[PDB]
């Protein structure tokens, strides 16, 4: 239950390192 661009929208305004971390796998 995740969206990478919906999460990305939220590491965009904020530059969180778990939201980051979890960006870049949220598709795994």
């Amino acid at each position: 239950a995740e969206d990478c661009e919906r999460i990305r929208k939220e590491l965009e305004k904020n530059p969180n390192d778990e939201i980051k971390k979890k960006l870049e796998k949220c598709q795994a």
